RNA sequence: UGGGGUAUCGCCAAGCGGUAAGGCACCGGAUUCUGAUUCCGGCAUUCCGAGGUUCGAAUCCUCGUACCCCAGCCA
RNA sequence: UACGUCG
RNA sequence: CCCGCAGAAGAAGCACCGGCUAACUCCGUGCCAGCAGCCGCGGUAAUACGGAGGGUGCAAGCGUUAAUCGGAAUUACUGGGCGUAAAGCGCACGCAGGCGGUUUGUUAAGUCAGAUGUGAAAUCCCCGGGCUCAACCUGGGAACUGCAUCUGAUACUGGCAAGCUUGAGUCUCGUAGAGGGGGGUAGAAUUCCAGGUGUAGCGGUGAAAUGCGUAGAGAUCUGGAGGAAUACCGGUGGCGAAGGCGGCCCCCUGGACGAAGACUGACGCUCAGGUGCGAAAGCGUGGGGAGCAAACAGGAUUAGAUACCCUGGUAGUCCACGCCGUAAACGAUGUCGACUUGGAGGUUGUGCCCUUGAGGCGUGGCUUCCGGAGCUAACGCGUUAAGUCGACCGCCUGGGGAGUACGGCCGCAAGGUUAAAACUCAAAUGAAUUGACGGGGGCCCGCACAAGCGGUGGAGCAUGUGGUUUAAUUCGAUGCAACGCGAAGAACCUUACCUGGUCUUGACAUCCACGGAAGUUUUCAGAGAUGAGAAUGUGCCUUCGGGAACCGUGAGACAGGUGCUGCAUGGCUGUCGUCAGCUCGUGUUGUGAAAUGUUGGGUUAAGUCCCGCAACGAGCGCAACCCUUAUCCUUUGUUGCCAGCGGUCCGGCCGGGAACUCAAAGGAGACUGCCAGUGAUAAACUGGAGGAAGGUGGGGAUGACGUCAAGUCAUCAUGGCCCUUACGACCAGGGCUACACACGUGCUACAAUGGCGCAUACAAAGAGAAGCGACCUCGCGAGAGCAAGCGGACCUCAUAAAGUGCGUCGUAGUCCGGAUUGGAGUCUGCAACUCGACUCCAUGAAGUCGGAAUCGCUAGUAAUCGUGGAUCAGAAUGCCACGGUGAAUAC
């Protein structure tokens, strides 16, 4: 086990943090906690949505919640009663007067946490996953994206033994640290176990 | 049955009446991935059992035990 | 294990 | 055989389903039961076992077994092989056998053509015919591949007769040669013997010892004897059938080759049995015996050493005659002949040309190296074939057993030769590829060794582990890469363990139904929760049947599990290793595994960079971008700073100043940029200047493809398995702190480069609200009381200590060392007994520099000195950080 996480290396180079809020040591437990809550209950609530990254920053005692997805318009719905129900429960949960704002991801197939839920959903459809990796290095290559790595591991196609296999196409100069690199990571909960999916998407040198 | 010999550390084997020496082993450390080899340290038998002489017995004397050797013949 | 491919 | 009757009515199994081989999942079993033709399945999710569902193949059959042929070109006539896979006799001579140049004539035996007789019938085959068809029966033909006889043909083969020269041989003349056998001789050297000189060692080895030597060795000189071998020439040189043959000379003798000419005229090639020759060792008889040397003996080496090494040493090696009859007797390549591109040599002839020299042009014989086509599994062979053919011989048929046993023949014997079987395995083998490895080779690196400095192993204690103990001493980590590791902190809690007491939809969920707002202070029992009471209950809506929040009660579906499996997993981590590597696309080469690129000449820290090159490029890695540190500038100047000012309670203390330290943001800077030299004028290297810094400046982060089925199911997530009145839950007490022992990592020591007392100087980095907590008072002290200031460059923790200057101690187990133990306390915490930390008084072990062994460090480093932080109510000698002083050494 031995490569550092692409994004965390990265935190003050190119890549921001998805947290960007100041607190003092008394409360700065309590807002990270609080967080947790409003990224687990906004994943969960969100799977079918294809979201992409939730961004919390607190200006004065109220939340501000960043929902990067694919499909916003789902998000939204008709007239936007879910987005009003979402701020509603963030409410809740975070204790302040919550606001919340919806980003398009447009190119969702450049951004890695929606590649690798893309075959995460598709493992656990059971297709065979030489296609489902080949086809996200295929069509995130087709749209700019000047590398991509995807690695899919852990016991694949139901064996007995667990492999990785890797694929690869482009430049993926990952120890370069102004390599734009958007790397992230899912686990698939198949009838055999987990299989754990990473992507790096190389995008741009600076 | 008689004569001679032996019995001393777990094993083989030195001990001169005032102290128990050697090797192998065993114990601890080290070398070594680990074991053997190796290296450094140790320990250790109040001496077959009983009685006696002596200031003093593994040592000397007597008896018993256990094991060896030689003889047990002529008719 | 283990290699069998589309609008 | 035909017609009528009644009704789908009486009528489907067997094998197989992992690959070969058509046809797949679930359940049971868990290296068992069992399956199997071969490969092989089965040790918990088995398409291979057993069952089920499903399918596949055949079908009144279907499978298994036995047997034959096929596949099997694995007995090869069609139709194989033999350098290395099994296989070329050790080499020749040669009989029987097989084969045989060229021309003409005759024959016509083989050969060919036709005819005749026969080749029984049935069967096979073809065209028809009959049973409803088919099997079956049957008509006619073809066929029976043969044999015999007769008639012809005469190209090839054979017979016969005659020839001919291109095959084979004879003669003439020379050439080279370690060809053979017999005899003689010569010179160096070794050993021995006799003698002279001379004196303390010689010999031997990795080192030694045995051995020889003051009875005079070794060294040295003279004389003698004897045996064997023949330096230099000496050469992938020569000769020989092969084995083999090495001074020089003589005698007897074999072959080869060349030049011109003559002669014979196919006399040739191969060869089973047969016969001969046949290294070395060995055997017999008789000699000889210097050296060397099996056996043997001694010395060493070693765990042992029946060996390698040393010192001796017999058979043997040498001669004569006889035997043996084999070798990796090997170009692992039978003999003879023919044809098929080349190059460089060697050796031995011969012809021609000015021989104008150690030349030029040819033509033979033998031989060496490299290579073309071709062949070959490849490796390689390659006009001396393993190419393209012909003749004859020998041999092979999976590995082992086994070239063995039995029998025969041979042999004096040793043994040789010929040559099986049972049984057993599913491989054995060849060549080449990738890697790994080597006590193989070349080049190169790293505190790897060396050069040094300080440690560890010895002592006491701290902490972890193994073991032992225990009711439990929770679980995990175990070469490196486990062992103050998970644990950044076990009194209770944590805690998972043990002993008891208890609960069962539950401590933690979601959904119901009923009741009641919840909540708040009380008392009794017991270890806590269960029970018994008093107030408060309406926090807002409801054709009232309820909802918001919370608590009991009941059934559940479930909840729960730090239970098992890291060898089912994810995620995260260690490690080789911050080692410089790991690959891919396209192209080319190879039958192919694969190769090239990536190797080679330099260079580099670096597959770094240049140059070359069947490669051209590309990716991950290296480098750079990032953080920090080292210098300067700009900005802003509080709480931070004080150079110049004013006075000053002499303190940045105040007014003030923004220069400086500094703070933090933004820039500059270092790139072999410049110079000289060396280098493929290339990369680069060496040196120099400037500069704060010089050549990846220092440090960090960054850890390629993969390896260890490495670590973790106990952080978490997770497949399967398992417990679900219990392996879940609550509680109190205990344990994780046990102690004959052993190991790891640390701390403190053994002192005078020090101990103690007094005074005194110079830091950096941090933390802080349920917190850091001044000042002042009390206490010897740990601390206590009152209590400012500070959420913080402002206040507090907080005095840095080694250092320095004085005094004392004086080489003592001491004024070293502080363990251990008694007493008295402080703090934290419900609670310090098991089981804290600190203080005071007293006690005052072991230890005097650590055996074998072992570790860290290359410069602000090691060493040494303090300070801070995380976890934390309290608990560090650990961990993570920070600064002070500050080395030695690198050939």
């Amino acid at each position: 086990g031995q490569k550092v996480h692409p994004n965390g290396i990265r935190l003050g180079i190119v890549k921001p943090w998805n947290s960007t809020w100041f607190a003092n040591t008394k409360e700065f437990a309590d807002n990270l906690d609080s967080d947790f809550k409003v990224r687990q209950y906004l994943t969960k609530e969100l799977a079918k949505a294809s979201v992409s990254r939730i961004v919390i920053e607190r200006p004065a005692k109220s939340i501000r919640v960043t929902i990067h997805t694919a499909r916003p318009g789902i998000v939204i719905g008709k007239k936007g009663e879910d987005v009003e129900k979402l701020r509603k429960v963030v409410a809740d949960i975070a204790g302040v007067p919550a606001q919340i704002n919806i980003a398009e991801v447009r190119k969702p197939e450049l951004d890695a946490k929606l590649v690798a839920d893309s075959i995460t959903s598709q493992l656990e459809r059971r297709v065979m996953f030489r296609r489902a990796m080949k086809r996200a290095v295929q069509n995130a290559m087709r749209l700019g994206a000047k590398g991509i790595k995807v690695e899919v591991s852990g016991r694949l196609g139901g064996a007995e033994i667990a492999r990785t296999e890797w694929y690869r196409e482009g430049r993926v100069p990952l120890h370069t640290l102004r390599a734009d690199i958007d790397y992230n990571t899912s686990e698939a909960h198949t009838t055999y176990g987990v299989i754990g999916v990473k992507v790096w998407i190389f995008k741009g040198e600076i």
